[PDB]
């Protein structure tokens, strides 16, 4: 397949306008999205969060539960100073190794493009998922390994 390796750039209050758009609801650490399209809004280690980590809807590598059939549109953001994190969704999961045996990768990134002058990158890419699990993960060798990844129930 392909992945989208295509950038925006947002200013840090856009950024933060776009984590609001995020549909889920949550509850303890997971996510839970109803209705027949669903936004995640998925941004890679936001200030004050832990080093790795994806934050969707405040939270850290939350569970995503996404209703089978549902149009799926993600958004992700990288907040990390320093990295070019990526958001690939596959069927593989964790424990993962330094360079993570993730293809194929059923929707995702590229690398991200690391902050500069107050700007992150982000993008968004669509996914069209059938019923069973998936995790969220970053190919950055190690970070995967380190807990860079999250876990998705479609059903
Ligand atoms: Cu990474």
């Amino acid at each position: 397949g392909t992945l989208d390796t295509t950038w925006k750039e947002a200013t840090l209050p856009q950024v933060k306008a776009m984590l609001e758009k995020d549909t889920g609801k949550v509850s303890g650490d997971t996510v839970t999205y109803s209705g027949k399209t669903v936004h995640v809004v998925a941004a890679a280690v936001l200030p004050g969060f832990p080093f790795p980590s994806f934050e969707v809807h405040d939270k850290k590598n939350p569970t995503l539960e996404i209703p089978a059939g549902a149009t799926v549109d993600v958004t992700f953001i990288n907040t990390n100073k320093g990295f070019g994190h990526s958001f690939d969704i596959t069927k593989k999961g964790p424990p993962y190794a330094v360079m993570p045996v993730i293809d194929p990768i059923v929707a995702g990134t590229g690398f991200s493009p690391v902050p500069k002058d107050g700007k992150f990158g982000y993008t968004n890419f669509t996914w069209h998922p059938t019923a069973g699990t998936y995790y969220y993960v970053c190919q950055i060798p190690g970070h995967a390994a380190t807990g860079l990844f999250g876990k998705i129930v479609v059903k």
